[PDB]
């Protein structure tokens, strides 16, 4: 009968590439969003995360830009991508929808531990492109970490693991009274503690959204995460003759073929990880597949509930 | 025993005059802000409402001096500073009361009415300070209202009155459990349906965050609605030998008075709506106060309960 499902929308899902980062190309990408997704809200309770590396990359890029006041930090750069990405997919999705089924988008801080190896070895680039003059005075003013980028540099930020989720409570309260929550929306706003552990305070970070999203989909109980891609499924021999689509698929198979790493990896070890923690499926396909994926006939699901792969 | 408090924070509360629009600053005072209201958290059901004047203001002139992309419209502006504010007041309280008390920050959609005389009377200025020269281009080819701003000119939007916010059961549900909810930040998100009345959209305005707040307490069948303002009390006679602070005041008695006009004027008519549609009780005053206001000991109550006026 009813499920409960956490879908990962995936950051193409909101901004295509090659397109510029406006409110009317996100309308229309979250649009065709929501009319895939409100096809597995009857009945079930839906929970929607979301990336933000457009919008969050646009709102550095406008902060730095403007030399008048001091730009927010990148975690309040987060909290603004929740609010600008959920009031859309809210709206939308509430168009589609009864308006008897009760929405909420919830803000969501993430804890992160101050010993991520995250924070030695920061990864995530953000923020214009600086010349060599401009990288070196900003690194030695603000402490910044950079990356070469061509002849220039970039900022580069941490991306530590999530650690905890704090609004679970309200989530599951919502849930429990019908509503579709929005939430965990860039993979949440980054928190930290200080040393005694007393006081929670911002950190200039981002988290993988599908991490967050399995880490969200474990703490909810949930009982499926689609992790939503543009491909409708891992393959093996991918673009040869015995090329093969991944029905389901064993952690542990999984990992011998290689799918931890690769382009889909951070997506397959978010799987995994929902995987091994709960006992229930993770599944990665297309937003156009997802009636399917919930009824099992599409998409690659990973599960530790049967060993080895099957294929389709 | 318990009571359900709906407290709007004003726009000073988070950014006091002559300071710039800087997280630091913005923190700063919330954490003054959120040692007052935890005081009354304990047995209680809390909703705090907020401004987000400077916020929204900021984002405005970052948008419109970034030439690179289109920037995006004043409802997504404010979805945008719904979750930078909110996030620091979730953050800053969470730090002062037991983790055990649970938080939520909720995306605010208001519905507005597309017949409201502010779409004909936009007042509210946004947005950088334009040349003549420019604000002529701006109006023709954007369709923008001004206003002359000393020799200059800056945009004016419509500020229409709230009808009706979207996310009230969620809002109940969350307090009935608990969860102290910020929600119906800024004034909430202004949209309104296309003439059919079929599809919700955003439009370009703000929302007075006190009728918002009121409408808000009225929804959720609040017990007090507290205005939170920088003075302690509305006064008689100011300014003069018999000047005195006002306790409590039947909203017949305010209006003849002339305080329904005057710099108290937008936060008196909101707590006469309130007042008038719920016979509950408003109460402008002072957060350093507030636990007296909740006790009827501080603040001018705006009741329809008793007529007349009583100082104090």
């Amino acid at each position: 009968n009813a499920m409960r499902i956490v879908v990962a929308l995936g950051g193409n899902a909101l901004l295509r590439r090659g397109e510029p980062m406006t409110a009317d190309n996100q309308r229309e990408n979250v649009r065709i969003a929501a009319e895939q997704i409100a096809k597995v809200a009857p009945g079930n309770e839906l929970v929607i995360a979301h990336g933000n590396g457009p919008q969050v990359g646009l709102l550095a890029l406008q902060g730095a830009a403007y030399d008048k006041v001091s730009p927010y930090p990148l975690d309040v750069l987060g909290a603004e991508t929740e609010g600008m990405i959920g009031y859309m997919i809210e709206q939308e999705m509430g168009n589609l929808l009864p308006f008897e089924v009760p929405f909420a988008t919830i803000l969501t801080q993430v804890e992160v531990d101050g010993k991520d190896p995250a924070f030695q070895n920061p990864t995530k680039p953000i923020g214009p492109v600086y010349s060599r003059e401009e990288a070196e005075r900003l690194a030695a003013e603000k402490g910044w970490s950079i990356t070469p980028d061509g002849d220039k540099f970039r900022r580069v930020v941490p991306s530590p693991r999530p650690k905890r989720i704090f609004e679970i409570r309200p989530v599951k309260w919502l849930l429990e009274k019908g509503t579709i929550v929005i939430c965990a929306g860039g993979g949440g706003i980054p928190t930290m503690y200080d040393e005694a552990g007393k006081k929670l305070s911002g950190v200039e970070a981002v988290i993988d959204k599908d991490l967050c999203s399995s880490l969200l989909a474990q703490e909810l109980v949930a009982d499926i995460l689609i992790i939503a891609t543009d491909v409708d499924a891992a393959y093996v021999d991918w673009g040869k003759p015995t090329q093969k689509a991944i029905a389901q698929a064993h952690p542990d198979e999984l990992e011998r073929l290689g799918f931890a790493a690769g382009s889909m990896g951070p997506k397959v070890q978010a799987a995994i990880e929902f995987a091994r923690a709960t006992g229930k499926d993770a599944v990665i396909g297309s937003l156009a597949d997802i009636v399917a994926i919930t009824e099992g006939k599409a998409g690659t699901r990973v599960s530790t509930r049967k060993a080895g792969i099957e294929y389709r």
